[PDB]
DNA sequence: ATCGG
């Protein structure tokens, strides 16, 4: 129920420019008693720490880490919806994580809109390939996306939602760059 | 300004 900084949001969600840091805001929705929300929440990944030896959490493990913790029933059917800074990468893991937890637990459906395509990664297109074909949704964030974290992530005061420069022309781009990768 | 130093 703590709600998220503008500036925070404002600053890592940004589609033009990319930071060094990784947000997610994800919701936990109940399926068909009655199609209910269940879980809402956002958390961002564990810095590497050269001088104390420590790798790195990325945001898609410190939800992994999570799951235990929203006391899904495995009788029912819940839909997961990701927020994601940058797409999930390969090279470390968490793409093949990912799939690992949605194999073992088919009652959980996951789609994901990545802000911004995570190409510092050499198999980006791997990772999102593999998370397409682990029957999660992989998408782009849009305007609508951004202003629904706005509205319900994001301690706005009443502030409306107002977009920056370039983002439906980035958040058109990128679509386009992910419809060519998912071919 | 690409999961930070
Ligand atoms: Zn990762």
């Amino acid at each position: 129920r703590h709600l998220m900084d503008p500036h925070i949001f404002t600053s890592n969600f940004n589609n033009g420019i990319g930071r060094h840091k990784t947000y997610l805001c994800y919701e936990v929705e109940r399926l068909d008693s009655v199609k209910m929300d269940q879980h809402r929440g956002f958390l961002h990944n564990q810095a590497k720490n050269l001088l104390c030896g420590f790798y790195g959490r990325h945001a898609a493990l410190r939800f992994l880490d999570l799951v235990p913790s929203l006391q899904l029933d495995p009788a029912q059917i819940y839909r997961v919806t990701w927020f994601i800074s940058w797409s999930p990468c390969f090279s470390w893991g968490c793409a093949g994580e990912v799939r690992a937890f949605l194999q073992e637990n088919t009652h959980v459906r996951l789609r994901i809109f990545a802000a911004r395509i995570y190409d510092y990664d050499p198999l980006y297109k791997e990772a999102l390939q593999m998370l397409r074909d682990a029957g999660a949704q992989v998408s782009i964030m849009t305007y609508d996306e951004f202003k629904h974290c706005w509205d319900t992530f994001v301690d706005h005061q009443g502030c409306p939602f107002q977009p920056w420069d370039g983002l439906d022309e980035h958040s058109q781009a990128l679509s386009g760059r992910l419809r060519a990768i998912l071919q």
